[PDB]
C-alpha cells in the first residue's frame, strides 16, 4: 500500500536504482565521451558537481554543449577543468560579456587546451570581449573553428580582429555574421582574412552592408561568405528552436525534428559532394543536440 | 552556516534520508501492490528505472495508474513486464495513437496477462488502433472492463467492434462514450452487445445521436446507458481535473475532493442497494487517485 | 494598403461598423430582455456606462448575469438601477464582502425591488455580510430563490439564519451549501426551515458535518438536501467550470458543453415527470450561460 | 478619473469619429487585409463581411492564419474571400465539414483566388476528396498549399487520380502529411503527367530512403528532401525574428539582383518569403 | 542517451554518494535552515525533521516563508522548530487549526525560540487566542510578529487584555490588520503598561486620522505611520531586488558606522533587512 | 433577447454611451490637465492618436506620465506636441537608449518648452546618450528638476555633467542615483555642483562609492544625497510595484498602496516640516499613480 504521491514515489524507485547500480555507472561516466547540459540552468552548484564529477576521464570530451544554460564566470571558472578536457565547446546563448571573456582567454592559453572548435555566438562579448578573447587566441594552437555570430563586435570588434588576425596561424573557420558591421570594418577583416596563412572560411552575412559593400566583398582562396544563398542557414533557424525550446509544444517540436533529421540523412547520402557532406552532418550535429535536449 | 538554496538544500537531506534508510525502503519495495505515477512525465529513463525496480516481484499489481504521463510506444514497450502484473492498468491521457496499438496487442496477448480492467480513454487510438487492439483482445481471456471513452473511434471504429465483439466471450463492460459516432454505427454495436455471450454494460452516451437514435437505443438484459443523466458522471467529471490538476489552484481543489469524498462516504452508508453502494465504491477510488496524485 | 496591425484593424473595422448601424442598433438596445456581462472585468467606468445606458428600459431584465465580473460594493451601488430592472440576478464570484451587503440589503428594501433569484454564491459575505442582508431579507417580498453556497457563513452564520428566517415569508428555496458548518447550526436552520411558512427546500451539502450529523437531518414538507449524491450536482461542476473558462482550452470545452447540452435536452423530453424536467431545464441554462460566455 | 487603458481606448473613439468620413473613403479602396492571429468569432466575421464585403479592388491578399476560424464563420466571411486573389487560412482548425464552404468558393463563378493556402488544417482525405470537387471546377487557382493537412495514403491517392482534372494548377505543397512511398510515387507520377503542374513538394512524409531516390530520379518538379525556401514554412507555423524577418529577404534581394536561367527561383523564393514577411 | 537534466541528476546522485559520509558530518553542524519557498508537503517535513530533528547546536534561524505548511508539517517539524531561535513561517495559511501546534511549541519545555514570525498567516482571533495561551507559559519569545494575520477588533482587543501575562516580550507587530481606533487604542495602553514591551507596531490598520493623532500623542513606542523599516516586510511579501536587496543593507551599514543615543535603532533596522536579504 | 457574447455586449453598449455623449466629451478633454498613460503599451498607433486628440488644448498638462510604456524614438517624435504642453515629463522604465536622447534634445531645445520636471529614470541612455541630452539642457531655461536614476551612465557619464553643468543656470535638483559611477566622478560631480549658480539638491546613492569615497562626499549650500538614511526612499520602492504591476495580484497590491497612501496623507498632516510635506506629498504622487494605473 502506497504512501508517496506520483512524483516522490518515483524518485524514491530512482534513488534505489541509482544505489542498486552505483559501481556499474561509475565506470560508465568515467568513460564519457560527449556532453550535453543545453538548456539546464547551470547555478553553482550545479556548476561545481559537474566539474567535481567530471573533471577527470579516460578520453577527451568529443563534444561539450552549454548552449542556453545561463552560465555566468564563476560557473565557467569552475567548470575550466571540464572544458580543458573538450574539443568541442558549445557555449551559446549564455549571456556571456566582457567579464567572461578573461576567463575564456586563460582557457586558451592553458597548456593543456584542446579545443578545435570554440562556438561563442548569442553572447554580448563586445569588442572589449573580443579584444581580450582575441590575445587568448593569440597564444592557442588547439583552437581552428571559431564563432563569434550575434556577439555586439560591431565596426570596433571586427577592426580590432582584422588587426590582430595574423597573431594566430591555424584558425581555418571565423564566423562574425550578425554583429552589426558596417562596409569599411567588413572589408578590412575580409582582406586581413585572405592575407591569412591559415583561414579558410570567414562568414560575414547579417552585418550592416550596404549592396556595394557586398559586391565589393563578393569580387574579393580564403572562402568570404556575404550572403545566406548553407549548414549555415540551418545553424540560425535552429538557434531560434533552441531558444524557444522550453516555450513550445514539446510533441510537436520533436516531430519537426525528427523528419528533419531523416531529411538530413538522406541528402547526405544522395550526393558525393565532401563539402557538402561536411555541410549536412554539422546540421545533423545540431539536430541531434536539440532532440537530445528534448 | 548554510552555502545550498531552499531546493538544492532539500534535495540534499532527501539523498540523506534516502541514504540512510535504503535497506529498509528496497524491502517494502519489494511488497508493494499499487503503483499510481499520474501526472509524472515518464520519459524513455524513467520508464527504464520503473522496469527495472518493479519489473518484478512478489504480489500482482492491484492497480498501475499512469494516466497522463505523456507516455510513447517505446515506453510502453519498456514497461510491458510492470504491465503484466497488473490487475487493472490506466493509461488515460497518454496520446497513444495506432502505433501503440500493437504494443497494447502484444500485452493482451500474452500469455502471462492477467489484466481485468484496461482504461484507455483519451487516447487517439483511432479505428485503426482499435482494430489491432480488437485482435490482442480475441487472444485475451482476463479482460472482463475496457474503457475506449473518447478514442477517436468513430463510426469506422464503432462497426469495427459489432463485428469482431463476439470473439471475445469474457468482457463484461465497454465505454465507448464520447466517441463521434452517428445513429446507425451506435446500433449495430449495440446490436452485437445483446447478442454477447457476456457483455454486460455498454456505454454510448456523448456521441453524435439523434433523439430518435437515442429512443431506439433505449427501447432496446445487456444494458445501454446513452444519458448520462452514476459512476459514469463523475468519471468525465474527474477526468476533467485529471487534465488540469497542477494547472490551477491546488489547495481549493484539495478541500474540494475531500469534502466529495466525504459526500460519496456517507451516501454508500445510506444506501443498501448493492449495484448503488458498488457504483459509488468506484468514484471514491477515483477521488482518491486524484487527492493521492495531488 | 494596410497600415494596421490585424488587431488595430479589427478595432477600426468594428468603429465602422457601429457607426454605420448607430441607429437601428440604438432601438435593439432600449427592448433588451436578458445581460449577461459574466467574466469581464467591470471597472467602475465599465459600472457606469451599463447604468447609463441600461439603468432604464421597457421591460423588465428576465436575467442579470455578472458572475465573475470583479465587482467590488461602490461598483453594485453604480449597477442599482440596473439591478432594480432584474428579475433574476447573478453575482457569483465577484469577492464580494460585508462591506458589499449593506449595498444588497438596500437593494432588496427597496420599493421598486421585483428579484426573484438572487445567487450570491462564492463570495466571502461572511456571518456579519449575512446578517446585513438578513435585514435587507426581511424587508423584501419579492425574493423566492436564494443561493449563499460558500460564502463563508459558518456556524455563526447558520445560526443567524436560523433565529431570523421566519421573519421573511416568501422564500422557498434556500442554498447554505459548503459553507464551514458543522451539526448543530445545520440542524438549528433545518429546524428553523421545517418550521418555516414558505421555504420548500434547504440545501446543507458540502458543510462540516459528520455521518450522524447527516442521519439527523436525513430523518427530520420542506426537504432537507444533505448529499449531492440532481440540478445542484452539475450546479457546482459548472460553478467549477465557470471559474477557470479562459483560462484553459476553449474549443474542447465549447464541444463538452455541447454535448453535455444535448445530453441534457434528450434527457428532459424522456421524462414526464414535471420536477425532473424542471431539474434540468435549469441546467442547460446554466450550460447555455457559460455557452454565451465562450 | 479614467485609468490609462480607458482613457486610450476614449481617445480612440474621439480620433475614430472625427476621422470617419476620411477613414471610410480609405476602406473601400483598400487592397489588402491581415487579420492574422484574432481570433474571429461569428461577430467579428459578421463585421467584416459587412464592412469589406465590396470594394473597388480586389484583394491583392487576403490572411486569415490562425484566426480560430470555424465553418460557419467561414461563410460569412465568402463574400471577402471572392475578393480575394490570395488567401491565407493556415491554422485555423479547419476540418471535413469546412471543406463544403472551400468547395462552394473554388466553384462560384466570381471566384479570383491564385493562391489557396490551407496548410496546418486538420482536412482529413474525406476532406480533401471534397476539396477536389471545388478544385475540378475552378480555373483561378494556381498555387495551392496542403502542407501538414492530415492527408495520408488516402489524401496522396485521392490527389493522384483526379487532379487532371484540373488544368491550371502549377504549384501543390503536400509535405508533411504522414505519407509513405507509393502514395507519394502515385502522385509524383501525376504530377509529371499533369499538363499544368510545375512544383510539387513531397518533403517531411513518411518516405524511406529507396523511396526517395526513386521520386529523386524521376519536368513537373518533385522536391523530396527540404534540404530552398519551405524552410520556415513548416517550423513558423509552431510560434503562431525581429530582425531576422526582413533579412532573409534584405538577403535574398541583394542575392535577387546579382545573377539567368534560374533568377526566377530565386524570385518565387523571395515570394514564399516576402509572404512570411508581412504575414 | 541521457537528456540533459537527467544527466544532471545522475552526476548529483553520484557526487552526492562520494561525498556522503563527509557531508553527513556537515549537516550536524548545521546552525542556519532556509527552506523559504519549497512546498513541504507531509514526506518533505518528515524528511526534515528525521535528518535536522537533532544536532550539536542551535539552529540560529529557521525559515520557512512561503511553505504551504499544514497544521500536521508542523507538528512533524516541532523537533527542528525546537532547535530554532529564529523562527519564519510567514505566507504560509496557516489558520485557527495550526495555533493549537503553536501554542505547544511555545509551552514546550525546550523552546529556545526568541523571534517568531507569523504574518501573512490567516490566524484569526479564535487563532491569536489560542496562541496568546502559548505566550502565556513562554519565557523566550522577545520579538512576535503579527502583521496581516486577519486579527480584527477582536484579536487586538484580546491581546490589550491577555498581554501582560507574559513578561518578556520586548517586540509585536500588529499592522495591517484591518482593527479600528479604539481596538488600536486598547492595545497601545497595554504596551505602555507591559513590563516589556519597547516596540509596537499599528501601522496599515483602519485608522481614522484622528485616531492615529491619539496613539501619536500618547515608554513603549507605538509606530502608528509606516512613513523606519517595515517598508518592504508589508510589499515584499507579494513577490513570494538581484541588486538592491544588499544594497540596502551596503547603504544602511555604511551608515551604522558613522552616527550614539540612536545608534541601536540602526541596528535592528539593519537587522529587518538582515532578514529578508537571505530570506 | 442577446445575440452578443458578453465583451463584444460590453463593447457595443461602450460604443453606444460614447457615441451619445460625443459632443460633451469632446469638450471635456479639450480641458484635460492631467494625462496618465503608464503601464500600455504606446504603439505607433496609440502614439498617433493621443498626439492627434491631445495634440493642442486649453490648458498646459500639469503632468504626463508615460511610465513603463514601451516607447520608441519614432513614438516619442510623434508624442512631441503632446510633451511640449508637458509641465511635468515621466518617461521612466521606458527603453530609450541614446537614439531616442536627440529627440528628448530637441524637445528641450525647443522655444515652447515648459517642462519643469523631467524623469528619465531606469532608460538606458548611456554616456553617449547624456552627452546628447546635456546639449538640449544647455539651452533649455524650463526644467529645474531632471531625473537620471540607473540611465547607465557610469564614470563617462557623470564626469561629462560635470563638466557641462555650469552651462544650464536654472537647474535645481539632479538625480543620479544607481549609475555604478565610483568614487572621482561621483566626486567631481559632487564638485561641480557645489559650485553650481542654481543647483539645490543632488542625489548620489546606490553607486560605486568605497565608504572613504562617501565620507568625502558627506564631509563636502548645494546638498549632496549619499545615502538613503527620505522620498527618494520610496521612489525606489514604487519603482518595484511599477516594474511588478502587470504581474501581481491586483486586488490585493490596491489595497496596499490604499494604506499607504492613506498613511502618507496623515504623516504629512502632522508635522509642520516645509520640506518633508514637500517629501510626502511627492510620494502621494507616486502612489495616486500606479491607484489609476490600476
Ligand atoms: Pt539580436
Ligand atoms: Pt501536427
Ligand atoms: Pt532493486
Ligand atoms: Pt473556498
Ligand atoms: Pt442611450
Ligand atoms: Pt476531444
Ligand atoms: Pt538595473
Ligand atoms: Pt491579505
Amino acid at each position: 500500500r502506497q504512501v508517496l504521491p506520483p512524483s516522490e514515489l518515483l524518485d524514491h524507485l530512482f534513488f534505489h536504482y541509482e544505489f542498486q547500480n552505483q559501481r556499474f555507472s561509475a565506470e560508465v561516466l568515467s568513460s564519457l565521451r560527449q556532453l550535453n547540459l543545453a538548456g539546464v540552468r547551470m547555478t553553482p552548484v550545479k556548476c561545481t558537481v559537474v566539474a567535481a564529477v567530471l573533471g577527470s576521464g579516460r578520453h577527451a570530451l568529443d563534444e561539450v554543449n552549454l548552449a542556453s544554460c545561463q552560465l555566468d564566470p564563476a560557473g565557467l571558472r569552475t567548470l575550466l577543468p571540464v572544458f580543458l578536457r573538450a574539443r568541442k565547446l558549445g557555449l551559446q546563448l549564455n549571456s556571456l560579456g566582457p567579464e567572461a571573456c578573461k576567463d575564456l582567454r586563460d582557457l586558451l592559453l592553458h597548456d593543456q587546451c584542446q579545443i578545435t572548435t570554440l562556438r561563442l555566438s548569442n553572447n554580448p562579448l563586445t569588442a572589449a570581449g573580443v579584444a581580450v578573447l582575441m590575445e587568448g587566441l593569440a597564444g592557442n594552437t588547439s583552437v581552428t573553428h571559431l564563432s563569434l555570430l550575434h556577439t555586439g563586435l560591431g565596426d570596433e570588434g571586427l577592426e580590432l580582429l582584422a588587426a590582430q588576425l595574423d597573431r594566430n596561424r591555424q584558425l581555418q573557420e571565423l564566423n562574425v555574421a550578425y554583429n552589426g558591421a558596417g562596409d569599411t570594418a567588413a572589408l578590412a577583416l575580409a582582406r586581413a582574412a585572405r592575407e591569412h596563412p591559415s583561414l579558410e572560411l570567414l562568414h560575414l552575412y547579417f552585418n550592416e552592408l550596404s549592396s556595394e559593400g557586398r559586391q565589393v566583398l563578393r569580387d574579393l582562396g580564403a572562402r568570404v561568405v556575404v550572403s545566406l544563398t548553407v549548414s549555415e542557414y540551418w545553424s540560425v533557424i535552429l538557434s531560434e528552436v533552441q531558444r524557444n525550446l522550453n516555450s513550445w509544444d514539446r510533441a510537436r517540436v520533436q516531430r519537426h525534428l525528427e523528419l528533419l533529421l531523416r531529411d538530413l540523412e538522406d541528402s547526405r547520402g544522395a550526393t558525393l559532394n565532401p563539402w557538402r557532406k561536411a555541410q549536412l552532418l554539422r546540421v545533423e550535429g545540431e539536430v541531434r543536440a536539440l532532440l537530445e535536449q528534448l
